C-alpha cells in the first residue's frame, strides 16, 4: 500500500545526476584554472587541485555508484562493498588535502623565511600520492574482512531471487554500523576536522600576535621620541634611545629598500646615542628629531606593506576554513544519523526520504568548493573569467 518506489526513485536519481554534472563541470574549471596560470601553481593550490580531482571522480563514479546501490540488486558480496565503499576513498582523500592545505598555510605564517625551503612542489606530491594510498586502504577496510558478508540478510536475498554467493546490495546490509561510526566517523572524519579547527585557531591566534606585534614596536618608535623631546638629563635620551634600537632591530628580524632603511634608522640612533654618553643633550635630542623623517620615509612603509601581508593571509585562511565548515555541514548529518541507528537501537530508523536527503547533502560538497574560490579568491575569479569569455 506503499507508493510504487519507481517514482520516489527517479526523483533520487534525477537529482543525483544533477549533482554530477555541476560537481564535474566545476572542479574541472578549478583544474583547467591552476593549469592555465602561473599566479595558482603553488603549494596550496596543488591540495586543491587534489581536491577538485576527488569530486569530479565524485560525479564520474561515485554518484552512479550511489545509484546502483539504491536499486538493492543482486550482487556479489565483495563487489557490493566496493560499489557501496568507493566514495569513502574520495571522502577520505578530502580530509587529507583539507589537513594539508591547514598545515601548509599554518607554516607560510609562522615560519615565512623558512616556507620555500620547508614546503616545496615535489614534497606536496609525494604528500598526496601518499594519502591517496592510506585513503583507499581506509575506505576500502570494510573489503579486507570487516564486513557483513558472512551474516546475510537471507530473506532478503531469497526474495529478490539472488544466486549463490549473492546478497541484495544495500548500503546498511554489508558495511558494519560499528565501522561507520568509530572507525569512519569518529576515527577518520572527526577527529582530523578537530585538528584542522585547531590549525586555524593557531592561525588566527599567529596573525593576531603578529600584528600586535608591528603595532608595539611602531608605537615603541614613536613613544620613545616623546621621551627624547621631553628630557631633561644625559641618561633620560640615552635610556630612550636604548630602547628604540632593541625594537629597531627587532622590526628587521626593493627589500633591500626596507634593509636600507632600517641601515639609515640604527645609525641615526648610534649617532645620537653617541652624543647622549657624551653628555651633550640638545645635540642627542636634534639627532634623533632626524628619525622622523627616517620613518615617514621608510619605517612607515614597512609597516603598513608587513600589515597588509598579514591580511591577506588572514582573509586567505578564512576563505581556507569555509570550504572545511561547508565539508562539515555536508558530511555531519548522514553521520549523525548512522549514529542514531548504531547507538539507540530502540529509537525508529530515520526515515527513507531523510535518508536519501541526507546522502545527497553529502554529494552537494562536491559542487560548493568552485563557488568558494570564485567568491573569495580574487586570481581563482579572474581567471575563471578568462577561460570562460574565450
Ligand atoms: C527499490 O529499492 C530496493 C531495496 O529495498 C529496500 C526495501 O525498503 C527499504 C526501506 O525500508 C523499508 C521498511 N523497513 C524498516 O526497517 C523501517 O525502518 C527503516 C527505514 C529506512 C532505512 N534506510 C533506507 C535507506 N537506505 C539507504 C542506503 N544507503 N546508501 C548509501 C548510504 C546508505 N545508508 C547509510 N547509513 N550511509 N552512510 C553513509 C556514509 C558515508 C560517510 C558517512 O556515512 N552512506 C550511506 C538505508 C536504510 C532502514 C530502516
Ligand atoms: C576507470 C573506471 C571508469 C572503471 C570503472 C570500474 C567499475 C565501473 C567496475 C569495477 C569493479 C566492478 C564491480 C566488480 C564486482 C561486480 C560484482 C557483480 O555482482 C556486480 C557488479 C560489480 C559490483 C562490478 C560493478 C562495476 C565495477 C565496480
Ligand atoms: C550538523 C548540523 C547540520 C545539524 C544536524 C541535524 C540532524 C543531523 C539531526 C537533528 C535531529 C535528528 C533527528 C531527531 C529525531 C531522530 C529520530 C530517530 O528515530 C532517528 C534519528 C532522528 C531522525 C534524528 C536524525 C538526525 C537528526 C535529523
Ligand atoms: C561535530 C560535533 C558537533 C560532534 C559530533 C556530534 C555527535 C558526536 C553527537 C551529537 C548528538 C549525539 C547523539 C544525541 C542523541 C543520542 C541518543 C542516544 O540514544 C544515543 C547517542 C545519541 C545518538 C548521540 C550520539 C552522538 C551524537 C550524534
Ligand atoms: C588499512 C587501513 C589502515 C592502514 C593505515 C596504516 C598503515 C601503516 C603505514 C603505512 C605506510 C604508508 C604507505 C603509503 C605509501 C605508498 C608509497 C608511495 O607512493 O610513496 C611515494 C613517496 O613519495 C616516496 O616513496
Ligand atoms: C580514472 C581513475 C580510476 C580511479 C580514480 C581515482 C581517483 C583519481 C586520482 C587522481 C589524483 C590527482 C592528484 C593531483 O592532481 O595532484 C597533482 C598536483 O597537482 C601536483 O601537481
Ligand atoms: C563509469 C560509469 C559507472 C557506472 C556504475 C556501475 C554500475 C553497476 C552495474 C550493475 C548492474 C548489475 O550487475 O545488474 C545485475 C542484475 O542483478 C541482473 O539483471
Ligand atoms: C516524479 C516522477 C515520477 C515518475 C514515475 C515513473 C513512471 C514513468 C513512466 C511513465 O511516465 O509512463
Ligand atoms: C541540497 C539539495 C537537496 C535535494 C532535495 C531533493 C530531493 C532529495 C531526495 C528525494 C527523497 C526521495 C527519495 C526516495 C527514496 C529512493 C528510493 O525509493 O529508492
Ligand atoms: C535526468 C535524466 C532523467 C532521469 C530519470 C530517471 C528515470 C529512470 C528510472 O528510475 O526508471
Ligand atoms: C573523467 C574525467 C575527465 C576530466 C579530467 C580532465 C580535466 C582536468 C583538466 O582540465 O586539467
Ligand atoms: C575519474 C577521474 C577524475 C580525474 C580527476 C582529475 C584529473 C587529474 C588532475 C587534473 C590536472 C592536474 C594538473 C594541474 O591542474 O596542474
Ligand atoms: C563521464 C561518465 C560518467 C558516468 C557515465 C555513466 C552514467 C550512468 C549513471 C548511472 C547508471 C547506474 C545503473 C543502475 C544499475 C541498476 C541495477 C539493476 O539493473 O538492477
Ligand atoms: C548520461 C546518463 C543519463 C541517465 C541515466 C539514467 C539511468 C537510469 C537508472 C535506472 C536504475 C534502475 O535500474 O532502476
Ligand atoms: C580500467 C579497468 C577497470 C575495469 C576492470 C574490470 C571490471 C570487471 C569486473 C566485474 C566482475 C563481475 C563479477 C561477476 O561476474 O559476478
Ligand atoms: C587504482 C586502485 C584501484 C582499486 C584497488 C583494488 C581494490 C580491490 C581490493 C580487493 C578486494 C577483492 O578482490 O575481493
Ligand atoms: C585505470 C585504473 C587501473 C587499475 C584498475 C584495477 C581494478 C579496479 C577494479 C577492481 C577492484 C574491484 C574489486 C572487486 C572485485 O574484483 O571483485
Ligand atoms: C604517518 C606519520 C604522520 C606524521 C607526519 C605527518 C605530519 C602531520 C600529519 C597530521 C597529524 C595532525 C597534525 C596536527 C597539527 C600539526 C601542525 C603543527 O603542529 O605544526
Ligand atoms: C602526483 C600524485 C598523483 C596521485 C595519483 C593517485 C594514486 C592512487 C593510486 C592507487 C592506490 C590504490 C592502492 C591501495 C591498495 C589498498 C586498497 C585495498 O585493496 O584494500
Ligand atoms: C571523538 C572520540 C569519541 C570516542 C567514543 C566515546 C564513546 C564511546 C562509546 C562507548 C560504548 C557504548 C556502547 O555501545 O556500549
Ligand atoms: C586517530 C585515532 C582516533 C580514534 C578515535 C576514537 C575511536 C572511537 C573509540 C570508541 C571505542 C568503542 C569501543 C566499544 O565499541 O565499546
Ligand atoms: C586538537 C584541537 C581541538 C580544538 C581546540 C583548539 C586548540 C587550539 C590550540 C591552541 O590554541 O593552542
Ligand atoms: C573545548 C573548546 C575549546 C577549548 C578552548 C580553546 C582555547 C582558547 C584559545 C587559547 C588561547 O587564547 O591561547
Ligand atoms: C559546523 C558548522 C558549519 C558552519 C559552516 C558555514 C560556513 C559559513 C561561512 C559563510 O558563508 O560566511
Ligand atoms: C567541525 C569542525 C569544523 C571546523 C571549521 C568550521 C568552523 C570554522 C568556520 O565556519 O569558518
Ligand atoms: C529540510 C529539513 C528536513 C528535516 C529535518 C528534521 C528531520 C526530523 C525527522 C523526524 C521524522 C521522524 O523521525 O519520524
Ligand atoms: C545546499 C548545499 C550546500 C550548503 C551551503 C551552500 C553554500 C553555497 C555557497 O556558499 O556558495
Ligand atoms: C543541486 C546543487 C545544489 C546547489 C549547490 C551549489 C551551491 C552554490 C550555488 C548558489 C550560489 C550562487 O547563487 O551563485
Amino acid at each position: 500500500d506503499g507508493a510504487p518506489p519507481i517514482m520516489g526513485s527517479s526523483v533520487y536519481i534525477t537529482v543525483e545526476l544533477a549533482i554530477a554534472v555541476l560537481a564535474i563541470l566545476g572542479n574541472v574549471l578549478v583544474c583547467w584554472a591552476v593549469w592555465l596560470n602561473s599566479n595558482l601553481q603553488n603549494v596550496t593550490n596543488y591540495f586543491v587541485v587534489s581536491l577538485a580531482a576527488a569530486d569530479i571522480a565524485v560525479g564520474v563514479l561515485a554518484i552512479p555508484f550511489a545509484i546502483t546501490i539504491s536499486t538493492g540488486f543482486c550482487a556479489a558480496c565483495h563487489g557490493c562493498l566496493f560499489i557501496a565503499c568507493f566514495v569513502l576513498v574520495l571522502t577520505q582523500s578530502k580530509i587529507f588535502s583539507l589537513l594539508a592545505i591547514a598545515i601548509d598555510r599554518y607554516i607560510a605564517i609562522r615560519i615565512p623565511l623558512r616556507y620555500n625551503g620547508l614546503v616545496t612542489g615535489t614534497r606536496a606530491k609525494g604528500i598526496i600520492a601518499i594519502c591517496w594510498v592510506l585513503s583507499f586502504a581506509i575506505g576500502l577496510t570494510p573489503m579486507l574482512g570487516w564486513n557483513n558478508c558472512g551474516q546475510p540478510k537471507e530473506g532478503k536475498n531469497h526474495s529478490q531471487g539472488c544466486g549463490e554467493g549473492q546478497v541484495a546490495c544495500l548500503f546498511e546490509d554489508v558495511v558494519p554500523m560499528n565501522y561507520m561510526v568509530y572507525f569512519n566517523f569518529f576515527a577518520c572524519v572527526l577527529v582530523p576536522l578537530l585538528l584542522m579547527l585547531g590549525v586555524y585557531l593557531r592561525i588566527f591566534l599567529a596573525a593576531r600576535r603578529q600584528l600586535a606585534d608591528l603595532e608595539d614596536n611602531w608605537e615603541t618608535l614613536n613613544d620613545n621620541l616623546k621621551v627624547i623631546e621631553k628630557a631633561d638629563n644625559a641618561a633620560q635620551v640615552k635610556d630612550a634611545l636604548t630602547k628604540m634600537r632593541a625594537a629597531a632591530l627587532d622590526a628587521q628580524k626593493e627589500m633591500k629598500d626596507f634593509r636600507h632603511g632600517f641601515d639609515i634608522l640604527v645609525g641615526q640612533i648610534d649617532d645620537a646615542l653617541k652624543l647622549a654618553n657624551e653628555g651633550k643633550v640638545k645635540e642627542a635630542q636634534a639627532a634623533a628629531e632626524q628619525l622622523k623623517t627616517t620613518r615617514n620615509a621608510y619605517i612607515q612603509k614597512y609597516l603598513e606593506r608587513a600589515r597588509s601581508t598579514l591580511q591577506k593571509e588572514v582573509h586567505a585562511a578564512k576563505s581556507l576554513a569555509i570550504i572545511v565548515g561547508l565539508f562539515a555541514l555536508c558530511w555531519l548529518p548522514l553521520h549523525i544519523i548512522n549514529c542514531f541507528t548504531f547507538f539507540c537501537p530502540d529509537c525508529s530508523h530515520a526515515p527513507l526520504w531523510l535518508m536519501y536527503l541526507a546522502i545527497v547533502l553529502s554529494h552537494t560538497n562536491s559542487v560548493v568548493n568552485p563557488f568558494i574560490y570564485a567568491y573569495r579568491i580574487r586570481e581563482f575569479r579572474q581567471t575563471f573569467r578568462k577561460i570562460i569569455r574565450s
